[PDB]
């Protein structure tokens, strides 16, 4: 089923998203 | 074990995302 | 592990995100 | 107990997010 | 509790979001 | 059974979202 693996990957992806969105916010809130 | 850790990290990343998106909305809504 | 707590917090953050994104959409769809 | 409730609320918030983001895309894609 | 159902719906919503965001990215990265 | 499948699909969609948002940030941050 790979549930532990899926969840681990989700955490990795969400961490990446949190950074990309930080960069967007930094230019948009300026 | 990874599951509890991944979920906690997910919780942290998503809270960071909530704050970045709030900054974007604050500028985009004005 | 705090899994029940992590998940509770995730729900709180995602709820906040749903509102911020609603405000963005309201100005962007106009 | 919170877990089933948090997840249901998460499901609801994310569905709301899907609709807001669809509104943004509809304007941003045109 | 509807946990299996909530999670199934989350997957459906997130799939929709992945597409809307693809359309946004396509116009914004251009 | 759906839970393992939904979560895997969620993992895939979120990875796609991480890549789309990275493309947006790359343009919005420049």
């Amino acid at each position: 089923g790979e549930i532990a693996q899926s969840i681990k990957e989700i955490a990795k992806s969400i961490k990446e998203i949190a950074w990309s969105i930080k960069e967007i916010a930094q230019s948009i809130k300026g």
